[PDB]
């Protein structure tokens, strides 16, 4: 069902959200870079 990619779609454009407020999921990405 492409409509469950509406999730994923709206999991990213929130995620981003949090980033703002704690992007403590991409922090731990910086250790590799």
């Amino acid at each position: 069902k492409w409509k469950v990619f509406k999730k994923i779609e709206k999991k990213w454009k929130v995620f981003k959200k949090i980033e703002k407020a704690g992007p403590k999921w991409k922090v731990f990405k910086k250790i590799e870079k």
